[PDB]
């Protein structure tokens, strides 16, 4: 039919707006670095907040003792505990428990959120076993990972700037996040002190360097996206105090808020942001992150189902529901290799509520997944490239000389579990770097590395007891 040429025009504008030629990706990485300079000088209306984390020393390995850690969590939260042995023994024992965050606790009362996470910590310590030991009359200490933007005022205190990725809890914005948790921990009859609070990009970087000395940055790709690196304290113009002893400082970029006119956006991105929980915010993240990838696919499939009767001569009701197509669903369809795409189609049945799909519709669906995941994974690589160019690792030494070994720790379910996304991320990064430079960059997987990373930073910041 013509219905066919109508569908072709839609897919063409998608592959036209989503187009990310390497040349454009270079300009975006350039813009990323200009925005990093902007945030470190505290330019007003800076997208990149570039927040001082007060982490001036990443873990050395001489960490010793018993420390707990709390990690929250865009979709989950975990309570961790480890007995750190020292330079030689290291981590002796380690236990953990992950709990899924109930959907209401993301949009309710902050007392409800922190009461829930503190009551799960309560029963977790109460099960403290035998290979963990706290010296007599000492107080247990907590490393707290907070995956949302926070304005830091010390290693263990900070103001919530805004909420992201699904959360919308009134009353916390502007309040100390550790004081809020501490209270809830008291309301639970629990004796614990939080000695280090850190983003989750900062936490992974800490836990990342504990097992690999060359880790220079950490990138998160889960329900949200963000990145942290180590910077030179002289390269931050808004620093006011007296420089750290190590001359280094970990910066939480909060790069999900990056916006640029070089970003390849479309009407599907405009509508998504318009109907979002935080409209206008987190523009970059809403093209990369797991919370938004499937939703972009659903909105493209919706244009096609309507302007092209792709799934029938009546748009399916389920397709009009926002966030009905989740990114792991998108992921499953994308990796279908069967000749007739029976597993993509079996997924479409559940999500659309249609009864069958044509083989052409399946192929169009598979192409939409490809275009959306590609744009996200390429732009994410362009961001990592920008970090490497901030640290001056986008190039090899001309001495000619030795080669640096630069490791970037990666964490999050999108990167860990979306295969194509992962290989497209790494291919583009190697493409963005030279063949020469790419042989010096390592993308390590440090799943949930903020859990222990926060406990390690709690160790170096003990009381001691
Ligand atoms: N199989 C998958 N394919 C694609 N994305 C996935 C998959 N599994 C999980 N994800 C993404 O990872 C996110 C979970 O990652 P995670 O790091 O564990 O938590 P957080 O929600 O804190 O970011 C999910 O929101 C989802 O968007
Ligand atoms: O989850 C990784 C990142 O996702 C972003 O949406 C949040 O603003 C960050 O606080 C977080 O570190
Ligand atoms: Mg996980």
């Amino acid at each position: 039919e013509e219905r066919r040429r109508r569908a072709a025009a839609v897919i063409e504008e998608v592959e036209q707006r989503f187009s990310t030629p390497t040349a454009l990706l270079r300009g975006i990485a350039d813009a990323m670095v200009e925005e990093m300079e902007r945030g470190l000088r505290a330019d007003p209306h800076a997208p990149l907040k570039m927040l001082i984390s007060y982490v001036d020393n990443l873990p050395t390995g001489d960490e010793h003792g018993l420390f707990y850690a709390l990690d929250l969590g865009g979709t989950n939260f975990r309570v961790i505990r480890v007995q750190l042995g020292g330079r030689e023994k290291r981590v002796v024992s380690q236990q953990y428990e992950e709990v899924a965050i109930p959907p209401h606790l993301m949009v309710g009362t902050s007392m409800e959120l922190f009461d829930f996470i503190a009551a799960e910590l309560e029963s977790f310590v109460k099960t403290e076993g035998e290979d963990f030991h706290l010296p007599e009359g000492r107080q247990r200490e907590l490393g707290f990972t907070f995956s949302f933007p926070v304005h830091q005022t010390s290693i263990s205190s900070g103001t919530l700037i805004k909420w992201t990725k699904g959360f919308s809890i009134n009353g916390t914005v502007g309040e100390d996040v550790v004081a809020e948790l501490s209270r809830a921990m008291e309301r639970q009859g629990l004796d614990m002190k939080v000695t280090a609070l850190v983003n989750d990009t900062v936490g992974t970087l800490a836990g990342g360097r504990y097992v690999d000395n060359d880790v220079a940055a950490a990138v998160i790709l889960g329900t949200g996206t963000n990145a942290a690196y180590v910077e030179h304290a002289n390269a931050i113009p808004k620093w006011t105090g007296l420089l750290p002893r190590s001359g280094n400082m970990v910066i939480n970029m909060e790069w999900g808020n990056f916006k640029s006119e070089r970003l390849p956006r479309s009407d599907y991105d405009n509508a998504l942001d318009f109907e979002s929980l935080n409209p206008g915010e987190q523009i970059y993240e809403k093209m990369i992150s797991g919370m938004y990838l499937g939703e972009i696919v659903r909105r493209i499939l919706l244009k096609l189902a309507h302007d092209a009767s792709l799934f029938g001569d009546v748009v399916p009701t389920k397709l009009e529901q926002r966030f009905i197509l989740r990114t792991p669903d998108m992921s499953a369809m994308h990796h279908d290799t069967s000749h007739d795409l029976k597993h993509l189609g079996a997924k479409l049945k559940d999500i659309l509520g249609v009864a069958d799909t044509s083989l052409e519709a399946r192929y169009i669906t598979l192409h939409v997944c490809d275009l959306v995941a590609e744009r996200g994974a390429r732009l994410a690589a362009a961001g990592i490239y920008g970090i490497l160019k901030k640290l001056g690792r986008d190039r090899v030494p001309s001495d000619g000389s030795q080669k640096q070994r630069t490791v970037i720790a990666l964490d999050g379910g999108l990167y860990e579990h979306y295969k194509k996304f992962r290989t497209c991320l790494e291919a583009t990064l190697a493409d963005l770097l030279g063949e020469e430079a790419a042989s010096s960059v390592v993308v390590k997987l440090a799943n949930d590395g903020s859990g222990i990373g926060a406990a390690l930073l709690a160790a170096s910041h003990s009381q001691y007891a």
